[PDB]
């Protein structure tokens, strides 16, 4: 099992899975049974943005996810990651599709992060930002059924030349440099991942969702994970 | 008056008002007395950092001081920023001496603060690692000036390199930061400044801030020493 830490957009309401009776925003901690969820008013077919952001500082990781109308769903959750991840870490996106299905596209993801140690502003970052994905984009490992088409966007599941969206799909996309999260004498490790994403449903009951993750470095789609594992976790505990 | 949102580093002990009975970092609301306060053993004559951090999503106010030995001290707030603080104020640093005194010198000091939305995101950052004898992006506040050995000195030194006593000094950017608003998403920011804290008497005082407040915040008077050029009083 590998560690997985993850920011959830969760569209379908698992209820086997504890998962609220409602789409929801969650926060993962080696689990998919989140450790704090909030009610999101999914909007089919709408083009969302979801910030991961977190500090060492504070020790709390946050989510906003966020549609142009200017509806949002928020969920925080405190915990000093640095306890719960290995130095050295691969960041990536995953979703999945199951009986019910949804385009997971991906138009757009950023991400910093920043470890400044005992010294005069000079520090450890790294940042990268995607606004198009193209055909061979050297610096993604793609997982599973996840492609980074010709649109500019990256389709994490399955989906046809028609617009329709595959079922019993998953698919991430990994950067392809380990990212430095953390090191033991690190005064501040900070990060923080944008992400836009179009969500459509024909329909009633699109599932499942897309995640924002972080997890070791040879990280792979576990068996097992998909529909309601959102590409992240073998099993449901 | 002039609402303020600060992160202190008091280096200077007063029991007469509200403080612990050792140098710290504390989260200031509206008043000197810290809503929250971390022991922090400041290291005389050692170059210092400091990092302010927030994020209008998680609602925490965090900042932590180190020391190139290591040493760093740590304090958080919950504290939602939107609620207490104007859309639109102005950022900087304050400091100020006493009976007991010390040299305040920022070496550098940095700035950001994104708004977001529903990739429409306003953004201000800035850097300042060399101040100048004519940095006309920063308004100069009390004793503070921007000394010819590339920093920023926001109380009195003698042209010796001794601090002054009963001073007080403070830098603003120049421009008004937009720190938050009606549909932002994400209304962060995080700051960093480094300090010089000198002194040779036993226990030096009284400490430097950052801090934010609005847009025309002067220095209220008699904040020297213990208030830091901050509050006007001690409540
Ligand atoms: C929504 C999101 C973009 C994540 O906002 C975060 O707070 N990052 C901001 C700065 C934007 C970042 O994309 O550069 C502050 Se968080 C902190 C910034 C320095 C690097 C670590 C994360
Ligand atoms: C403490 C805090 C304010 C978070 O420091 C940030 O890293 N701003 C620095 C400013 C560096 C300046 O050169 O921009 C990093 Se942001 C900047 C963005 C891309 C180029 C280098 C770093
Ligand atoms: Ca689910
Ligand atoms: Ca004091
Ligand atoms: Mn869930
Ligand atoms: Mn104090």
């Amino acid at each position: 099992a590998d560690t997985i830490v993850a920011v959830e957009l969760d569209t379908y309401p698992n209820t086997d899975i504890g998962d609220p009776s409602y789409p929801h925003i969650g926060i993962d901690i080696k689990s998919v049974r989140s450790k704090k969820t909030a009610k999101w008013n999914m909007q089919n077919g709408k083009v969302g943005t979801a910030h991961i952001i977190y500090n060492s500082v504070g020790k709390r990781l946050s989510a906003v996810v966020s549609y142009p109308n200017g509806d949002s769903a928020t969920v925080s959750y405190d915990v000093d990651l640095d306890n719960v991840l290995p130095e050295w870490v691969r960041v990536g996106l995953s979703a999945s599709t199951g009986l019910y299905k949804e385009t997971n596209t991906i138009l757009s993801w950023s991400f910093t992060s920043k470890l400044k140690s005992n010294s005069t502003h000079e520090t450890n970052a790294l940042h990268f930002v995607f606004n198009q994905f193209s055909k061979d984009q050297k610096d993604l490992i793609l997982q599973g059924d996840a492609t980074t088409g010709t649109d500019g966007n990256l389709e994490l599941t399955r989906v046809s030349s028609n617009g329709s969206p595959q079922g019993n799909s998953v698919g991430r996309a990994l950067f392809y440099a380990p990212v430095h999260i953390w090191e033991s004498s690190a005064v501040v490790a900070s990060f923080d991942a944008t992400f836009t994403f179009l969500i459509k449903s024909s329909d009633s009951h699109p599932a499942d969702g897309i995640a924002f993750f972080i997890s070791n470095i040879d990280s792979s789609i576990p068996s097992g994970s998909t529909g309601r594992l959102l590409g992240l976790f073998p099993d449901a505990n």
